[PDB]
């Protein structure tokens, strides 16, 4: 009944801004939501946003007639290099619907069947790497998952080989992208971004943007000198509405977007999935049993991957507890009241805190912190807008099918070929680069000695 909104602790003139002066801002906002509940106001000089954590309010926020996708401050900083690519465009910019129409067919069932062989090429490189480890050598999990996911989007999307399994260090692309993301996350807490103490930060940022754009003009130059892949559709496809193709500036932004959006979160998903599987041995056993039963050939087929149902549920349960793109932003299209209590003005910003949404006890029950893939047996038994790891509506993840096909294929092959040991009894440490990923997660993989 027009309730007053809670607000976390303030720092005078800086309002709530210093609460983001941490290497783990999403984990900080989750603790605030635990303390303040389903909604709280966050204020900095010149800006306000309302953090939502309950399925009760988020099911309203997901009404596309009332709320559209907002560029959060984080996405405004990413737009410095991702421009009006699909992830960092407003819905009302011409290039959003145009690129959407042109690129959606690059995620058709026909398209996924076409990507499968190249996903297998990279997955086989991962399995061969682990088969070739010596006694008592370990696996650096997020490092190897990032090698796989970057190489997969490079090859499937652009017929480009990053060759990440030939490198003991990350590809220059990854090093520059991680630093750009870390700069973008860093600028969020930065009062007085014009301070000369940040002139080197700016210089380094521009440098990192130059590294990713050099690789893009090279992917483009490569293709020019001679495929039916994502890059084919970017260069040739026409929007059925206008009959127009994408312009060169936009195409560059889409390549940068798909290299970032198309691997970082999938590497996080695979890393968290393997973390929960080694921490939950009964779940690991059930998934390994399915992989053994289904993947009866040396090379997995598209159809077999579609039959790894329990592996698919493991991936959804990992996205429930640690959604690797952990927030999305909305703005009110008009004046509206939220849950009958919180009046909003046109333009008012909302932040969906996805990990908190996924811990709503009124949806999942009291065992909400438990890793239980069986929660996903029946999508009709899950309330509306309870599970939002790929965002909402027409602005939902275009790459969800690609990511889940790749992750199901790879996790299936991992569970078929190896037994895993949590040999250090790893303590979860979640590194934030806007996206979430376990840091320092290592395992030992004992070969089942099954040939490829
Ligand atoms: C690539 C995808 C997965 C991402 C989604 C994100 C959504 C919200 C972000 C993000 C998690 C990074 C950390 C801050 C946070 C939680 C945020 O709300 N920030 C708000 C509010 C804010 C924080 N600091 C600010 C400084 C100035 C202005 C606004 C802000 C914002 O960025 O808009 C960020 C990471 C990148």
């Amino acid at each position: 009944t027009i309730k007053e909104m809670p607000q976390p602790k303030t720092f005078g003139e800086l309002k709530n801004l210093p609460l983001l002066n941490t290497d783990k801002p999403v984990q900080a906002l989750m603790k605030i939501a635990d303390e303040l509940g389903e909604i709280f106001k966050f204020e900095a000089p010149g800006r306000v946003t309302r953090y939502l954590s309950s399925q009760r309010l988020i099911k309203e926020a997901c009404d596309e007639s009332r709320f559209d996708k907002n560029l959060s401050q984080a996405l405004k900083f990413v737009r410095d290099f991702a421009g009006d690519g699909l992830f960092t465009s407003w819905t009302h910019e011409k290039n959003w619907k145009k690129a959407h129409n042109i690129l959606l067919p690059s995620f058709s069932q026909q398209a996924m069947k076409g990507y499968h062989a190249m996903m297998v090429d990279i997955a086989v490189q991962l399995v061969q790497k682990w088969e070739r480890l010596n006694a008592d050598e370990h696996i650096e999990v997020p490092e190897d998952m990032t090698r796989l996911t970057l190489d997969t989007i490079g090859l499937c999307g652009f017929n480009y080989r990053f060759n990440s399994f030939y490198r003991d260090q990350p590809h220059p692309f990854i090093t520059s992208m991680v630093r750009a993301l870390d700069e973008a996350m860093n600028k969020l807490q930065r009062a007085n971004p014009d301070d000369p103490a940040y002139d080197e930060n700016k210089r380094q940022f521009q440098e990192d943007i130059k590294v990713m754009n050099d690789l893009v003009d090279k992917i483009i130059a490569d293709r020019k000198a001679s495929s039916d892949d994502l890059l084919t559709h970017m260069l040739n496809g026409k929007d059925p509405e206008t009959g127009e193709p994408l312009d060169d500036e936009n195409i560059r932004y889409q390549i940068i977007t798909f290299l970032i959006a198309g691997h970082e979160t999938t590497s996080g998903l695979l890393s968290f999935a393997l973390y929960f599987l080694v921490k939950n041995p009964h779940v690991l056993q059930k998934a390994a049993e399915e992989a053994a039963r289904v993947l009866v050939d040396p090379v997995p087929s598209y159809k077999q991957v579609k039959q790894l149902k329990y592996v698919g549920m493991v991936l959804n349960e990992a996205l429930r507890l640690w959604p690797t793109a952990p927030a999305f932003s909305l703005y009110a299209k008009e004046d509206t009241v939220l849950g009958g209590e919180y009046p909003l003005e046109k333009g008012d910003e909302l932040m969906v805190l996805i990990p908190q949404l996924h811990r709503d006890k009124t949806i999942w029950g009291d065992d909400v912190e438990e890793f239980r893939p069986e929660r996903f047996e029946n999508p009709s038994a899950i309330p509306q807008h309870a599970f939002k790891p790929f965002g909402n509506g027409q602005r939902a993840c275009i790459g969800q099918q690609f990511a889940l096909h790749e992750a199901t294929l790879v996790l299936g092959m991992m569970l078929k070929h190896f037994d895993f040991e949590d040999h250090t009894n790893y303590e979860l440490d979640i590194k934030e680069t806007l996206t979430l990923k376990p840091e320092g997660f290592v395992v030992k993989a004992k070969s089942k000695k099954i040939p490829l």
